[PDB]
C-alpha cells in the first residue's frame, strides 16, 4: 500500500505517480501490460518485447559465439536476458549499465574498436579492448540491444555488421 | 495481454473493456499500489468491504433455508430483506430495541413476544424473533434479525443469526 490515490480521467488515463515510475524504472513511451485480476484489481507491469522472447536472444547469442567467438549479451530495456562467451553469472538478469541506456536512445550502432574501462553492467567498470552494440528499435522504439565485446581482440566491420543484423532480425520478431 | 504505452505524464490509458468490466467511471478513485514482483496494483477506493456485500444473499438464503423474515441492519437502517416486504424496512431507522441488543453485544431469542419495534416508533405484532450482533473487532456494526409474526423461534434460528453475524462480522476484518 503506497496509498496513493489518483482519478481517472475523461480517455480512461490514469496518471502513474513519478514515484512509482522511478522504482520501476517506468520511462515515457514504455508498454505496460495491463491485467484484471480476480479479485477485480487493474495490474499494471513493464512489458519487455525482447525478455519474453525468451529464447530467440539465447539461440541467437549463441550462433553470434560459434560465429564470431566473442562475448555476445542481449539486453531488453533493464537487464541481460542472453548471454554468450561471456559467463552467465555475470551477466545474466543484471542492470545494464547508464553507457547502454543512452547508446540505445540514441538509436544508432555503434563500434569502439578503442577505448578501454567500459561498464557493461550497471556500476561494473570492466577491462575492454573493443565491443560494438547494435539497439533493437521496433517501431522506431529501443527495446534492447545486442553487444558484442572482446578483452582482447578488435570489433570490425565484420562484428559491427553482425549487431546490425541481429538487432534488424530481431526487432522484426518484436513488429 | 494489453498492452499500453505510459507518456509524458505518466499516463497510462486503462483500456474501456477493463473500465466497463470494472465500472470505473470517469473521475473515479484509484489506489495504487506496488507488489513484490514490481506490478503496479490499482483497485477502485473506498476501500475494501463493507457490510452489504452480502446481506442480500445472506438474508435470502437464510429466508430459503428457515422461511422467516430475515433482516440485516447497520448501524443505522435495515440494509436487507428477505421473507417480508422490502418496502416496510428497507432503509428505515433501526428500533431502539435493536441499538441496544447491537451495543449489549449479545445474541437475544425472544420465543415468547407480544410485540416488538424493528422500526424505530412502529409497534408490531410478533410471536417470536432472534437477534445476532455483529461485532466486528469488538465494535457492534450492525445486527441479524430472524422474525416471525406466527411461528416459534428455537435453537435453530437462534444459531442461524449467530453463524450469520459471525460469518458477516470476518468480512469486516
Amino acid at each position: 500500500a503506497t496509498g496513493i490515490v489518483r482519478r481517472i480521467d475523461d480517455l480512461g488515463r490514469v496518471v502513474i505517480p513519478k514515484e512509482i515510475r522511478r522504482t520501476l524504472r517506468i520511462r515515457e513511451g514504455d508498454p505496460l501490460e495491463i491485467f484484471v485480476d480476480r479479485d477485480g484489481d487493474v495490474i499494471l507491469k513493464k512489458y519487455s518485447p525482447i525478455s519474453e522472447l525468451g529464447d530467440f536472444a539465447k539461440e541467437y547469442a549463441d550462433a553470434l559465439y560459434d560465429s564470431l567467438g566473442h562475448s555476445v549479451l542481449i539486453c531488453d530495456r533493464d537487464v541481460y536476458i542472453a548471454v554468450s562467451g561471456s559467463s552467465k553469472k555475470d551477466y545474466l538478469n543484471k542492470s545494464i549499465s547508464e553507457m547502454l541506456e543512452r547508446t540505445m536512445d540514441q538509436r544508432s550502432s555503434v563500434l569502439e574498436s578503442d577505448a578501454k574501462s567500459v561498464q557493461l553492467v550497471n556500476g561494473i567498470d570492466e577491462d575492454m579492448n573493443s565491443y560494438t552494440v547494435g539497439p533493437i528499435v521496433a517501431n522506431g522504439d529501443p527495446i534492447g540491444a545486442v553487444v558484442i565485446f572482446s578483452k582482447d581482440q578488435t570489433m570490425g566491420e565484420v562484428e559491427h555488421k553482425a549487431v546490425e543484423t541481429a538487432a534488424g532480425f530481431l526487432a522484426r520478431q518484436m513488429e
